[PDB]
């Protein structure tokens, strides 16, 4: 008929939303009458799988063992076989060698999305994209993946399909902030009443520039705001204790605080007016510039990697050079000067505008049905 069966292989390493990726294409499939199959490593993964009611199998990946690759191998086409799995579909750092296999022995289809940049080795690059990658597609998530995958990878351009990443407008939505809820959220982050308040929504990671913004924002100790730091802070433990005691050696105690992550991250959008990414390590897209952008905030991110693939400069969103404290500093006064204004509610409005036409969860979930139908057909 036209109902599919799609396979999809989850690693241990995750970066990069792979894990939201997954779960929102299997509740996808699952609306339209499709059969979604999760093969994961377990985890807390497990949880929405089953709270969402998707069919997931645990297996135990080992890519350094042969005998492991060959009888996972051996696993999958038997899932395959049972389930009548039309396309095995692997988000996997390296080649995804068990599930290749499988695919080759059985009727099912091959299909792989890179999530951000890995090196393969270069003996390896003619191989892969000569045998292992012929007839088949790939999946960039943004097109500083594509371009990557083109000049490193040395993959033929028409193998390459752009699936941009996308957000949930329906979950991010300035028409669904209550007053109550943002005095709420206000009141649990100590936020002062007339001041502009700035979000970074980063993990606390060195390459996330979180040192950066605290030099920029102590360029501007005359102005008065409130600088939010939300994320993990786990992870990277000795960083944040960096990070925190630069904010106090430069007397910013009480213009920027850090707070562990955020459970509902809308209202802490709605309550600022500025939101940062000021990464000065690439990233494959920037997922917080999104959300900013859908939220209809000012958006100010660093011109590297996929993060300021969102923005139109000075339309709907700012760039800034990385690793610049000046010139995220000058960016960030200019905003402050701008709030408020007519501009500012023209690039605001823009921005959740470019959201919804052009990098939205509900575009990425029907980009990656029409793959599957490309790949399927002539079946
Ligand atoms: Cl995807
Ligand atoms: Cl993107
Ligand atoms: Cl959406
Ligand atoms: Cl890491």
């Amino acid at each position: 008929y036209n109902k599919y069966t799609i396979l999809q292989v989850v690693p241990a390493l995750v970066s990069g939303g792979v894990e939201r990726g997954t779960i929102e294409v299997a509740k996808y499939l699952k609306i339209l009458g499709h059969t979604p199959i999760i093969i994961s490593v377990g985890g807390t993964l497990v949880k929405e799988l089953d709270k969402e009611d998707i069919l997931h199998i645990e297996m135990n990946s080992n890519s350094k063992n042969p005998f492991v690759i060959l009888n996972n191998a051996k696993l999958i086409a038997e899932i395959i076989k049972k389930y009548n799995v039309d396309i095995v579909h692997t988000r996997s750092r390296a080649p995804a060698w068990s599930s290749y296999l499988a695919t080759k022995w059985t009727n099912a289809k091959f299909l792989t999305t890179f999530h951000g940049v890995y090196n393969i080795p270069n003996s390896f690059k003619k191989y892969y994209n000569s045998i292992m990658l012929k007839g088949k597609k790939v999946v960039a998530v943004s097109n500083f993946v594509k371009q990557h995958l083109l000049e490193n990878y040395k993959i033929d351009e028409d193998k390459i399909v752009v699936i941009e990443r996308g957000v949930n407008c329906d979950y991010f939505d300035p028409a669904n902030l209550t007053p109550e809820k943002l005095e709420k959220c206000c009141e649990k982050y100590d936020v002062p009443s007339n001041v502009p308040i700035i979000l970074m929504p980063s993990r606390m990671t060195s390459w996330k520039g979180h040192l950066v913004l605290v030099e920029a924002l102590s360029k501007l100790k005359h102005r008065d705001f409130y600088c939010l730091m939300v994320g993990d802070i786990s992870r990277h433990p000795n960083f944040t204790n960096r990070v925190k005691e630069l904010i106090a050696n430069l007397k910013l105690q009480n213009k920027i605080q850090i707070f562990g992550n955020d459970s509902d991250i809308i209202n802490l959008y709605g309550i600022s007016d500025i939101i940062i990414s000021a990464s000065i390590e690439p990233e494959a897209f920037g997922r917080t510039i999104i959300e900013g952008q859908a939220m209809k905030k000012l958006v100010i991110a660093t011109n590297i990697g996929g993060a300021v693939e969102t923005i139109n400069n000075n339309i709907t969103g700012f760039h800034v050079e990385p690793n610049n404290a000046e010139a995220l500093a000058q960016k960030i006064d200019y905003c402050f000067s701008i709030l408020g204004t007519d501009l500012a509610k023209k690039i605001q409005e823009a921005a959740r505008h470019t959201v919804i036409n052009n990098f939205s969860l509900n575009l990425m979930l029907r980009k990656n049905l029409e793959i599957y139908k490309e790949i399927l057909k002539n079946s």
